């Protein structure tokens, strides 16, 4: 709509990345005014419109990226699977820890070394190898509220904070995005919609 | 300033020409992205600009025992304050409010209490209000009632108690306008949330934005 306009400064900047390791990194998804993502119209467009300027998404056409660190996904018998088959769709990069034994046709591996600290994966070193080893020049994370509420604390790491929020309650049982401290924003841009709002913004720090 | 037409359609005298029972009743409040209401300048006119509006502004015991809020009005007379303090621990000798009182710029408060108020302080209206025999919890419905039919309160607009405003958010049939400020900004997941128990509909919605805020008017569907 005017959403295009609204977009564009929060998009991935080629010349901004470009000469570094790290690939530009969006974080977004969809919320209820009680910050939830999920339970206990218009927003299509523009999440296809933010996949089309990505190369990868976490979760032309973006890559697939998928965390399995417990390995336990598979990719044949996906919609994924499927929708690589009909020739619109890419076949996943799935990231982990250690090299599985068994592994899938078209799918690609990322072997991160879990964080030494934290005991989570080291989210910038994963960025780079996405970006060095799998040519991933920009990544949309959509979510796990949990990879959310952890990326919202890495001002570091992402670039463009990019959230809808519904004009509806979701209820206190489904699942809440909040990270476990408080996080200031700047540059912040509102844009309206009939039942909706979105949010562009960065990460203080 | 375009927020005054923002708000018109929701304000208690855009409410027609019918007598009622039940006051007219707004449920308003400020959050964070994360929904949150407390820790882990447009708006705060807007508030005002509400509060000018309403007869009375009523906040549960517990926000006004952690702030020490004057909960009275400035331009954007000045409501009556109506503290909901069923355990009678508030004290309005000492207050904010009381403050206020004495300076001639904010009202002596209306207490609701749900039995026999123990220690009446000078200056304060008592509401006694019946416990829902099925909540266990004060009666909503009838509070409101006595407050508009013993306490001439004829609007009021609720503001505080996360806890307050997640029973509200269920009563479609108390509430008439809901409007909720957000910021752009995380709390953190310590501070204390405005999430009802179950999933709740809006309708005839209208959003405001400024810079760093957005607003929301909307009804319970």
């Amino acid at each position: 709509e005017d959403l295009p306009q609204f977009l564009q400064n929060y998009l991935p900047n080629a010349g901004q990345t470009e000469n570094t390791i790290v690939p530009f990194v969006t974080l977004t998804y969809a919320q209820s005014l009680d910050a939830r993502v999920s339970r206990g119209p218009e927003t299509k467009t523009m999440t296809h419109y933010l996949r089309h300027h990505h190369d990868g998404i976490l979760v032309n056409s973006p890559r697939p990226i998928i965390i399995d660190t417990k390995q336990k996904w598979r990719f044949d018998g996906s919609k994924m699977q499927e929708l690589f088959i009909k020739r619109q769709g890419k076949p996943p990069i799935v990231v982990v820890t250690s090299e599985p034994i068994i592994k899938e046709q078209h799918v690609d591996y990322a072997i991160c070394p879990i964080n030494d600290t934290t005991k989570l994966v080291d989210w910038k070193k994963l960025f780079e190898i996405l970006k060095e080893e799998f040519n991933i020049r920009s990544v949309m994370v959509e979510g796990g509220a949990n990879v959310i509420n952890q990326l919202l604390l890495r001002s570091d790491i992402v670039n463009s904070l990019i959230i809808t929020i519904g004009s509806t309650f979701l209820g206190s049982s489904g699942t809440e995005v909040s990270p476990p401290q408080t996080v200031n924003l700047k540059d912040m841009s509102w844009w309206k919609g009939i039942t909706d709002v979105v949010l562009c913004a960065r990460l203080a720090d």
